[PDB]
């Protein structure tokens, strides 16, 4: 769930929202050219992660709501019998994990379109 998924990110960085929506070649809808840096990276993965999800029948990584725990800054997944549920939050759940854990760079936050996302 993109909402549940803000919260990840949420609850395990210091770094706000706006902070990613739009950030390097691949942070944000869709992505283009060769990431930038590693938290381009993260969006990179993240993003694959979405398009294998697809694959499971009735699977909208998008809008589907999964079962997950917080508990700042370790999350959880506490799907099982749910495929899509499950393979979703893990998803997600690698992202806000991958965030946390790269570095920030001020001067990648808006070069989309500019040229090095071919
Ligand atoms: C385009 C609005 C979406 C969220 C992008 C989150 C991210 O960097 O994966
Ligand atoms: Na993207």
């Amino acid at each position: 769930n993109l909402y549940q998924l803000m919260n990840m990110i949420q609850c395990a960085n210091t770094r706000t929202w706006p902070s990613y929506t739009n950030y390097g070649c691949y942070c944000g809808k869709g992505g283009s050219g060769t990431p930038v840096d590693d938290l381009d990276r993260c969006c990179y993965t993240h993003d694959h992660c979405y398009n294998d999800a697809k694959n499971i029948d009735g699977c909208n990584p998008v809008t589907k709501t999964y079962s997950y725990t917080c508990t700042e800054p370790t999350i959880t997944c506490n799907d099982s019998k749910d495929k899509c549920a499950r393979f979703v939050c893990d998803c997600d759940r690698t992202a806000a994990i991958c965030f946390a854990k790269a570095p920030y760079n001020t001067s990648n936050v808006m070069i989309r379109s500019t040229n090095s996302c071919q």
